[PDB]
């Protein structure tokens, strides 16, 4: 029911391209080893700094509501790309904006742009298929590092410490990046079962050192309800002391009258014992002390379906670790005595648990649960003087994994938009329908050259000297721009993920040959 | 009471007239195989890409409240072709507008215009009885997928799909467009009684596989009221397990003591059991519930009317299928080995109350029903590379849905305007009353060139000639815009649903003669 | 999502380095012995003097945002260096501001400003490594007093009594600055065990000169629960009368009826006995109680984990303290009869958990713990006739309090900006690895003269000139800008933690050659 302005063909293109000019000019600047960072103020703290081309693409919203509405489409361009595959972000900004502008200059009176957007999307297709076969697997971990250090902006130190972690917790392993307090980036690795429950009780600490308690051969409790009373935590010390072994509870909770009595059984006779309480805020606590039950050979206690009661309890029924660590703010169990082929089996059952799912929170919480029945999981502390820094190096960090992730995946092609450069001769090779479907064709011909461009651009050298010298140059040829130089491009490392490349150029296309079949734009009336 | 500006004549049918022509030329550049699209803006988000008519008639308001009358009566047109057939409403649009147009040049002083609407209505009534003797049934499910082609905007896949769907489901089946999250089309046919109700406790798994429950020839238990106690679950666990088989539990819930004895049943010895909640929220609850007990040949248990209590069952009382399917999400019934007759007499009762309601919501349940107890289901997953393409893909989807829908219902006549260009003889042949009713059989006479002309103006050929060149050809000749030729339409499959064509000419032709019998304009005072 | 402007290149760089510029030179003229102050307009009252580069930074904020920028980013620096290291802020800030206008101008076409922020932090790297290989520990306490005399801004008195605090109660020791009622400034040294809690009645009291209670060889009762009854307070004050010996005692709160005996008893037969409520709210309630009770060689009465009643004590269960004084606002325990070995092993545990804490607000706590255990506490009362002449001078002292504690953890360097400047041939002796790298490590062996230089400004002489004659002079010569001379640097006490020194540099660097990457600048529009 709001007032409306409508416009009417060349006038709101060229409206909607000067928006798609403007963000896609700000994201460019960034893009290859030469690119430059862009500022962003914030309205509460400190102001961004970032190379990331969808950052970029997110923090700008235009006054001029056809400028504004290119904006919002090439910033879908990035966001989508961006999900799909967490890279190649920028990529598939200069490839929307080139299409966009190729398809602008070619609508005319006769010209068809739905048919125009068909051999758009017909040239997309054989340029996938083209990289498809370019593709090469990743087989070695110098891959790895090249993928995540070119994915890193050259930062050969990222792409060591992500191609460690992947050796240590596997290629398909957990790996997650936060803050770290220090100025160097360090890697963690957290074996075992880790949880971020620490000791009930402060007084069950016997390695006053680090103000921790610490078993060897310990036996482990698993109750899936709370234990408050008497007789529900005896028995299971009579098991303790009579085989004079040490004891962990993991429950929902220890207190009342049972807690009581554990300090005082502790701090009297001296019985080796400690109280953590269970992970998890719903099925996943149930989930996880399962994992716990089978990774230490215990039973559930107090569980729905089977109702086990802690009152009667052998020996059989509890865990046994090598060794228990338990701090004031977390735990953890090592050498857990579990039998290997039920370990195995809840492991193929988390797996088929995860083929199942799409809610991408609860793949997370079984990868985590996977991750900890197999590997472990690594944690990479970024570094950094300031907070600025950190966050801007943490991008980069986050890039890389999620390129060396894809490049796992999918595997590798050239890098430099070499990749895209040498698929030109499989559109040379197709036989368009119509006249608007050739239009489109060489539209996605043309585009193909942008990245190598680009990134030449923002080398300080010319381009399409650049791109022209690439074409007439061997296959395996490329342009490094950070030394200035043609080179092998697999021999110097200078390569990208097959994914990356086909998601920048298919979420570029989809949205810009759409972008390009307008006739009439309508806004509503500024107030 | 507030105040008001009154106009009067020529200068308000001029601004009204402003109004309806911004409107119209906004709609008709969507209009053809060479219509292009419209972007409008979003205040919550990405813009919206789209052809169809309405969608944007609606989507604009004028800030001058004698052109926001006329876009306002435009977008009645609109909405009322999109409500009754689901497609054309460009066609109304545009047929609206030049009735409007012609209507406004002819108002004089000695002109009568109730009695030029009076004429208007007359011929309207003459093209719409020549449309349906020149309408011809659908007989080959070729015609089907012609039909959805050119509603689709000439994407094969589309009708193609359309036609597969309407081959599996029946041509009065139900089918479903929502989205999909890949970059094609998929149809999806659902068949037997599926219903999105989950197992209740996921230990009832017994195909980890996919975390599934799988029965063969299995027992089907139906309540109509909740399951809580022991006494009311037991003999039918008596019966599954000295018959040794399955059993599927469906009722409103199954907790308490009831569940426990399930999941200690199916944990310790192994009892093939699975419990699921009941779908329907009020009498559609019952009256899925009957339909699954007729179909399985059980009873419905714990009823109002004939109160049959679950302590006394009977093996004769259970349902039988020969497969079950139970996710986590969903449980799906088949090959229930009910009463053949019965289910006729279900379908029937359910045809019979279709034909007494007009809620438009219970109807869609009461298909729905049928459905599942005679044909299944189709689901169309719309597949693209972004929301936007998706969004704009979809209405593209159901304008071909509704419009195979149409000529199912009402048959076929030429399209490409050609429709209405024959049956300008019928207006030729008739005799007006007087010289106002001439005018407006002229009015309409000239209006029913205006589909043709902006179909081929769309495409940038002149449209009066080629409206003449059709005019002056064989009756089965008419233009192809997409190919630019003068083509066999029946043969080249450019065919309309003869209820969409009537339906926009109807729908035009009321409102647009209504406006033109106006003298005086009364708006608010803007404030 | 609300509207942006976007600003490219050197037209945002030189905006951004005009609010760096701002913020700079409104901190610079607080630098060095002849450092003027900054007065901040404060909205509730009067106004803020102060000599404080951070703080200085902190107070401007400006309007034009893309300047807002750059002045948020050395509040950035001035906030980090202030949290690190307490001092050096006004030498980050001009070290930071050199380093963007280096930046800024080298800046072209062919440059890449990421390598050169990569040969900035390189240069860096090795400035800190020759600055670590240049500082000496602190080794005599008139070093102590010379640093805190330097970061006092010369004032040989507070540089004297933080001399006499740290030598009082240790270089590591606790020491607070808080508010004085006179003209001068005082140094209170409380030794013992003193809390914020009197005596709960006023009827206690025996030595009526101070209002206060005053025992000599006197039993201490130490209870973790509430003492409301006669059955709690009665044996022990039997153990007290039958001794003969007064009775201190430290609860969570005595009221009720025991609290009537305690009164009854004290005014009638007049025995000595005083209450007194237990400090701290939560866990730091029972640690300290703990802490009393082995200070003492008592034990914690009415506990979680032992469980000790009040009903059955005996006389090695109360503590021994020589002197006791209790007074409306606080009591102190003096000469406790604790064994010694136990309140090491305390004070041990209490250095075990401090390992192993980074909350720094219960660091606090357990170092406040240790020193009422081992050494005691350090009051400074800062003098002066009106609250800004207050806050100006309790600005210096807390500066001067952080410099001495990095004086005592890092050692010391040449003050007067000599440090870096000597630094300058560690930087001579790279080799950079390219161009851009070079010329960062020019930007960073510019930016090493800017400390000297803007303390030579300040002094009303030709900084450049004063640099020059200190780098041709021997290692040991610096400039004394308060003298006007060129003297032995170390001798004459003008000397500065290296802690400070090489935090102010790491966290300019970090963030000005962050900012000198910058190509876009995203701002917000100004509503
Ligand atoms: N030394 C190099 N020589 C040539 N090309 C390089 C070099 N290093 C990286 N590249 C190329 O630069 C591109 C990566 O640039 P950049 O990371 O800035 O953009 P992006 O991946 O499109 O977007 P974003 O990382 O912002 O999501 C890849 O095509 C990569 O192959
Ligand atoms: N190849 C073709 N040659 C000629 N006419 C064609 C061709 N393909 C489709 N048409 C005609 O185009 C018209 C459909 O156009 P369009 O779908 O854009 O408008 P509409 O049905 O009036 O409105 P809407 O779909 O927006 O509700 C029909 O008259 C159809 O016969
Ligand atoms: N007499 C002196 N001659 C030369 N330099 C001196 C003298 N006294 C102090 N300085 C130098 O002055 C600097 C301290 O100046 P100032 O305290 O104003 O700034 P800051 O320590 O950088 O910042 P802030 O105290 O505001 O956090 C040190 O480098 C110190 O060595
Ligand atoms: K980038
Ligand atoms: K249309
Ligand atoms: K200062
Ligand atoms: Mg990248
Ligand atoms: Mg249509
Ligand atoms: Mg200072």
């Amino acid at each position: 029911g709001s007032a409306k302005d409508v416009k009417f063909g060349a006038d709101a293109r060229a409206l909607m391209l000067q928006g798609v000019d403007l963000l896609a000019d700000a994201v460019a600047v960034t893009m290859g080893p030469k690119g430059r960072t862009v500022i962003i103020e914030q309205s509460w703290g400190s102001p961004k700094v970032t190379k990331d081309g969808v950052t970029v693409a997110k923090s700008i919203d235009l006054k001029d509501k056809y400028k504004n509405i290119g904006a919002k489409l090439v910033q879908d361009v990035a966001n989508n790309t961006n999900e799909e595959a967490g890279d190649g972000t920028t990529t598939a900004t200069v490839l929307a904006r080139s299409i966009a502008k190729e398809g602008f200059e070619k609508i005319s009176k006769g010209a068809n742009p739905v048919e125009i957007r068909r051999g758009v999307m017909l040239a997309v297709d054989a340029v996938i298929a083209e990289l498809k076969k370019q593709s090469k697997p990743v087989t070695t971990p110098e891959e790895i590092a090249q993928v995540a250090t070119i994915s890193a902006n050259g930062d050969k130190e990222i792409g060591n410490i992500i191609s460690d972690a992947m050796k240590k917790v596997g290629r398909k392993g957990v790996i997650t990046v936060k803050d770290g307090k220090t100025l160097n980036d360090e890697l963690e690795i957290i074996e075992g079962m880790k949880f971020d429950r620490g000791y009930i009780s402060p007084y069950f600490i016997n390695t006053s050192k680090g103000q921790k308690c610490e078993f060897q051969d310990a036996y482990v409790l698993l109750s899936e309800k709370k234990i408050s009373s008497i007789q529900s935590i005896v028995p299971a010390l009579e098991i303790a002391n009579a085989h004079r072994k040490p004891l962990v509870i993991i429950a929902e909770d220890v207190d009342g009258e049972a807690l009581s009595t554990l300090v005082l059984n502790r701090l009297k006779v001296g019985l080796q014992v400690v109280a953590v309480k269970a992970p998890g805020f719903g099925d996943n606590r149930k989930n996880q002390l399962k994992d716990m039950a089978i990774a230490t050979g215990g039973a559930v206690f107090g569980e729905e379906g089977l109702t086990l009661n802690l009152e009667d309890v052998q020996p059989h029924d509890l865990g046994k670790v090598g060794e228990v660590i338990v701090t004031k703010d977390d735990a953890m169990l090592l050498k857990g005595k579990g039998d290997k082929a039920q370990i195995e089996k809840r492991i193929q059952e988390i797996i088929e648990q995860l083929d199942v799912t799409t809610s991408e929170y609860e793949k997370e919480k079984l990868n985590e649960r996977l991750a900890k029945l197999s590997d472990g999981v690594a944690v990479l502390k970024v570094g950094g003087t300031s907070d600025v820094e950190v966050n801007e190096k943490k991008d980069r960090v986050t890039d890389a994994l999620n390129a060396t992730r894809a490049a796992v995946e999918e595997g590798i092609v050239l890098g430099g938009g070499c990749a895209l450069l040498r698929c030109i001769p499989a559109l040379d090779s197709l036989t368009p329908a119509n006249e608007d479907q050739k239009i489109g064709i060489e539209i996605i011909k043309r585009t193909l050259k942008i990245p190598a461009m680009t990134i030449a651009k923002n080398a300080g050298v010319e381009g399409s000297l650049i791109v022209e010298k690439i074409m007439q140059s061997s296959s395996e040829v490329g342009y490094d721009a950070m030394a200035g130089d043609f080179v092998n491009m697999v021999e110097k490392g200078i390569i990208d993920p097959t994914k990356v490349v086909r998601t920048a150029l298919l979420d570029a296309a989809g949205v810009a040959s759409l972008l390009t079949t307008a006739e009439v734009v309508v806004t509503e009336i500024p107030k």
